[PDB]
């Protein structure tokens, strides 16, 4: 469902040894996480230069020779309720994201959030502890188009 | 219906003699009525500090760590029709909410009024008897989102 | 008959270890022994002043608003024998009150008597020893209806 | 099987919202960890006081009443492996003790590992992901019978 489309197409981060984050192509742009230490895989994306965001806990550059394909797009559009994750399905509710306790952790602090259409939503960095359904730290699109970071409160890097 | 949805959500007050006022916890915030007096059942939030809303009638405060399971999601759309709540059924008709003669009653000023799905429109306060189908007063929200009173006639707060 | 009457009247006594006693809500009036230490239970009923007779080894006082369905009044009337009783049944021949041995004890002090019409007519202190049928000492109502405390020698308080 | 088996045994200790770890009843013994903050429930073994012990990370006491209940036999007679646990079954394959990944969060820190035969063996108190399979800092018993502490390298709380 939302996997076969995040395979082959989002990028692990590799601390030499084990997986840190993952890096995502939107709209033509790779970026991943600033917190994230370690080297992307394949080389002929892996040498592009990245510029820091510090704000929002960004890295982003441009994907040379093959921005017309391979683009998961993104969009604005967010109705609440159902969104799909490859961790399985995350919630929106009242301008918030909700995983399920207990997943989440070091190594998926850089995966996206999908649609139903195979439409990135979101790029989850952090997420906070709230009892029953964990929080997500994570950059998003307002209604008019410009990029947000939303922080829970006491929200850890996962 | 109502009352599955509003049950380990609504935590009634008592004076330490009997219950006065339910309070109410939305958006992750408790609120309850400045006029209901006593300490509240759930001894976790019990002792969160409570800021005053004078103008609204209200005490609020953050609660710690129950953002999933009380959220109790709050939306301003409030089409005209019937809405669900705790004793009967209510009504939206000419932008006023209007209960039945003889409900209502001292020591339920707390109750939260949902939606169709489930969602806080409104939260009682007191009330005045016009004739049959007696008003309400209460807390609600406009169109921009922005927290306004309905206090229509002599409406004696109970 | 009695174990369903005495139910939700015979309020337990805690010294924060165990229940150590029993407090009765008779003729508009809360009794609870003196010998008996700790806190009694139902909070709304705790709250109130209760003033001491050490003469009846009592302290006493107003219950609060339930006067209705809670006054579980008192009869002066005793005609011998035949009592029912919490732990069993009670004997009143020759003015006394015998049990079969080996029933009360500590942690037992201040349950009811009540008639075969459920009327109380007594509420025990402590108790004696004889060889086969335990004497009650035990706080009831005169033939005029002065309240009396009756005594058999060696009655221990528990 | 030991769910069952160390229940009304293993009281779980506050953090004034939730559950941050377990208290255990070993010889009469109230063991807790000191990492572990917050008020132990129940009242009969909470108002008692505790000396703190800083080098094995426990704090001890000893209950009032409840030696009839108190009934959790320590054992140093340890078979290497193949034990049971609160969650799973606990191997102490090469002189440690081990578990497989995952199991075991903030909430689950002071709770038994007991034997096949009802006896406590082991009290956890952190643990470690390195190696082969993660492994436990936890306080156990030599073959002497006194008191000792296995720790890994880097063996944070979970």
């Amino acid at each position: 469902m939302c996997m076969k489309l995040e395979s082959d197409k989002t990028f692990p981060i590799m601390l030499n040894g084990q997986v840190n984050g993952y890096a995502c192509v939107v709209g033509g742009r790779l970026m991943k996480p600033l917190h994230v230490e370690g080297k992307i895989d394949n080389e002929q994306l892996a040498a592009v230069k990245l510029k820091k965001a510090s704000m929002y806990d960004l890295e982003y550059g441009d994907v040379p020779q093959n921005m017309k394909s391979d683009t998961l797009q993104y969009t604005s559009d967010k109705p609440p309720g159902f969104y799909n994750w490859h961790h399985g399905a995350v919630q929106y509710e009242n301008g918030r994201f909700t995983v399920p306790r207990g997943v989440g952790g070091k190594g998926d602090s850089g995966r996206p959030i999908l649609d139903n259409r195979g439409r990135v939503v979101a790029i989850v960095l952090g997420g906070a502890n709230e009892g029953t359904r964990t929080a997500l730290s994570v950059v998003t699109w307002n209604q008019k188009g410009v990029t947000i970071k939303d922080t829970p409160e006491g929200s850890e890097p996962w």
